[PDB]
Formats: C-alpha cells, sequence, structure tokens
C-alpha cells in the first residue's frame, strides 16, 4: 500500500486510541471517587 | 490492595494510549509529507 | 459497580489487542520496502 | 526513513499488546474484589 494509504490507517488507530484513553481515564476517575 | 492503586494502573495505561494517539498522529503526518 | 467496570475493561483489552494486530500488519507492510 | 517508521509501528503494537494483557489483568482483579 501507497504511504497516503498507510497514514489514513494509522489516524483512524490513532482517533481509536484516543477515545479508549478517554474511556480509561473516565473509569479511573469512577474507581478514585 | 487498595483501589486507587487500581486506578492509579487504569490512569497510567490511559496516558500510554494518549500518548500513542499523538505518536501515531505524527507518523501520520510524516508519510503524509 | 465492580462487575461492569471489569466487562468495560474487558471490552478495551479486546479493543486494543485487534489495533495491536493492525498496527503489526501495517508494520510489516513498511518494512518489506 | 521506511525503516524507523516500521519499527517505530511495531513498538506501538507492543505497547498495545501489553495494555491488553494488563486490562484483562486488572478485570480479572475488580471480578473477584
Ligand atoms: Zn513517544
Ligand atoms: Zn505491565
Amino acid at each position: 500500500m501507497k504511504l497516503k494509504q498507510v497514514a489514513d490507517k494509522l489516524e483512524e488507530v490513532a482517533s481509536k486510541l484516543y477515545h479508549n484513553a478517554n474511556e480509561l481515564a473516565r473509569v479511573a476517575k469512577l474507581l478514585g471517587e
């Protein structure tokens, strides 16, 4: 695959990981309270 | 073990995910170039 | 509430594993260049 | 170099494999808590 298609895949993985970080941060806040 | 210590671990995992999300965004930029 | 929390973490864990597989596949392809 | 990017993607994949297992471990802890 061209580098552009690679970049496209990585940006979708990046936003999924960011979403999952927010999910864990929210759970962590719950548990720490 | 304390529940706060679990919450702390989840905070750390979330940190790795925020960091990885940024790293992938950066790499995607690099490849877009 | 710990049972629902456990279930959420398992959901996220599966998602991270799947994303790891995806990145490894992408890494293989870029390394073959 | 595309080799350096590939190596970095393999490393981010490792972080994700590791996090996935950590979350599964924490989920188990919470389930028996
Ligand atoms: Zn970094
Ligand atoms: Zn660990």
